[PDB]
Parts: C-alpha cells; sequence; structure tokens
C-alpha cells in the first residue's frame, strides 16, 4: 500500500536521523556538529521502522560519501528561511529523482534531509526538524516514492540491503 | 478533479490572504496588524483563483467574526516553532471539519491560515507564509476537502456565494 508506505516515511526518516548522528558522533567524537534535537526525537529502536531506519543508516555510511560531501559545502549557502528550507530541499529531491527511483537514491534522500535538518538548526532555526520530515514524507507520497516502495514489497524490504 | 483544486488552493489562498490583508487595512488604517509579506506575495488579481480568493475574503468579512475573534485571542498563547505552528495547525484545522465540510467552514479555515501566518510573522517568524500556504494546500488535499470542492464544481463555484 503506497499510503501506509507514507505514513511509514515519517519513523523510518527519525531512526535513520537518530541513527546517523549516533554514527557521525562515533566516528567525529568531540568533533562531530552537535544538535540536541536529533538525540530527543521519538524513537522505538525495536520496531520494524525504527530498525529499517537504522539499517539505512549503516548501510549509507559507505554510499553517501560524495553526495554527501557537496551537501555541506552547498548547505552553506543556504538562506535562513523555512521557505528557503522548502525551496532548496525540492530543488534537490527533485534532481535526485529525476531519472528514476532505487534504493541508493531513497538513502540520498534520507541523507539530505538529515543534512538540512543538521544545517537548518545550526544556523539557528530550532524546532525545524519535523518539518524536514513532512518535507520527506509528502515529497515521498506525491513524487511516487511511496509508491515505487510499496511495490517492492514496502520498506521493510530495505532490510534485504543488509 | 480533486488533484487540480488541490494545485488550485496556493492561488486561492494567497489571493484570500491578500485581499483580506487589504480589507483589514482598510477597516482599520493604522491601527491594522502590520505584515509586509501579505502585500509582496505573489498575486494574479485578473485570474479566476484570484477572483475566488478575493471574494471568499470579502464574503467572510461578515461571517468570520466569532471565529476569528477566538482566533487571535488564542493565537497569543502559541509557542514560537515551526512545529507549534504546524501542531496548532493542524488541531484548530482538524476540528473544523470534524462534522463535516461546507463552504463557510472553508472560508473559516483560510481565515484561520490568514491569522496563523499573521501571529507567526508578529513574533518574528519572518518566511513562514509559504509554509501556512502549504499547510493548507496539503490539509485541504489528504483530508478530502479538495475533493468536496471538485464534487461542487470546483474552486470557481465559490464565485456562486457572491
Ligand atoms: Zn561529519
Ligand atoms: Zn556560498
Ligand atoms: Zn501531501
Ligand atoms: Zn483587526
Ligand atoms: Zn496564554
Amino acid at each position: 500500500s503506497e499510503e501506509q508506505v507514507a505514513q511509514d516515511t515519517e519513523e523510518v526518516f527519525r531512526s535513520y536521523v537518530f541513527y546517523r548522528h549516533q554514527q557521525e558522533q562515533e566516528a567525529e567524537g568531540v568533533a562531530a556538529p552537535a544538535d540536541p534535537e536529533m538525540v530527543t526525537l521519538p524513537l522505538q529502536p525495536s520496531s520494524t521502522m525504527g530498525q529499517v531506519g537504522r539499517l539505512l543508516a549503516i548501510i549509507g555510511d559507505d554510499i553517501n560519501r560524495r553526495y554527501d560531501s557537496e551537501f555541506q559545502t552547498m548547505l552553506q549557502h543556504l538562506q535562513p528561511t523555512a521557505e528557503n528550507a522548502y525551496e532548496y530541499f525540492t530543488k534537490i529531491a527533485t534532481s535526485l529523482f529525476e531519472s528514476g527511483i532505487n534504493w541508493g537514491r531513497v538513502v540520498a534522500l534520507l541523507g539530505f534531509g538529515y543534512r538540512l535538518a543538521l544545517h537548518v538548526y545550526q544556523h539557528g532555526l530550532t524546532g525545524f526538524l519535523g518539518q524536514v520530515t513532512r518535507f520527506v514524507v509528502d515529497f515521498m507520497l506525491h513524487h511516487s516514492i511511496a509508491r515505487w516502495i510499496a511495490q517492492r514489497g514496502g520498506w521493510v524490504a530495505a532490510l534485504n540491503l543488509g
């Protein structure tokens, strides 16, 4: 079901963010970017969607690198407002899927959402992580990504990538 | 078409906001709440959706009063973040349609969006009017309001209310 995949994306993305942030803390120690909002967000580690988001953060660690690097350098130029965040999110997310959908691109979108959320927090926009989550959920619903995931077996199919 | 009604809501709401703000300036003069974002937003006065949003602002002027009054007093308690704005928007918008959809409630939702946008601007959240617009558009799509309007003839049917 496309709609149920779309509903599950919130928990997948929240779990992805938590574990990606924890992994960056483990890799960088005191040099990691601080964002307490990514430590305290709602989390259910044993749920299926919590397990999916975590596994995608893990497998993403050795595939995101070039795309993750350019996200950071580009975000240094992101203007401060919620409208600027939406416009930049939409441009980048659309470009990721211009040539079709695949799991690597899904993971790239989650990673982009993580980097966007981190950037806006570091530049003084607090309480915006739920809004980035909604950007991701709604984009995946209206851009047929939830439909593509549903035809692959749902988010649980992502566990096969590990 | 439900999807095309949903697409048109952006322009309807932007036009509603522009003309509601202009009307409040005309009724209150220098006592009106200032919000330059509601003067400079994209506007196409002669388009059908621009005409619809304007007419709904006009007819709304003598039906919103009690609901508009409580919106203002309640919004004095709205916490500052984008997440707080989304949570409050969703609670109020859901309550407006709990017992079904009618044009008066559609106009009340547009008026609520106007008051929410004005409040968040007055309290230091700039560049958020597009986000309130998206709250309205997406709520009307996912809560079957766009579908209800489509079965009534589309947004153009609102011109019959005048
Ligand atoms: Zn890092
Ligand atoms: Zn730059
Ligand atoms: Zn949507
Ligand atoms: Zn007034
Ligand atoms: Zn209060």
